[PDB]
């Protein structure tokens, strides 16, 4: 139950909060 966070730079972050 996680969702990749999209940044304004145009890249995605591979870190989800548990």
């Amino acid at each position: 139950d996680c969702k990749r966070k999209v940044y304004p730079n145009g890249s995605i972050s591979d870190y989800c909060e548990y």
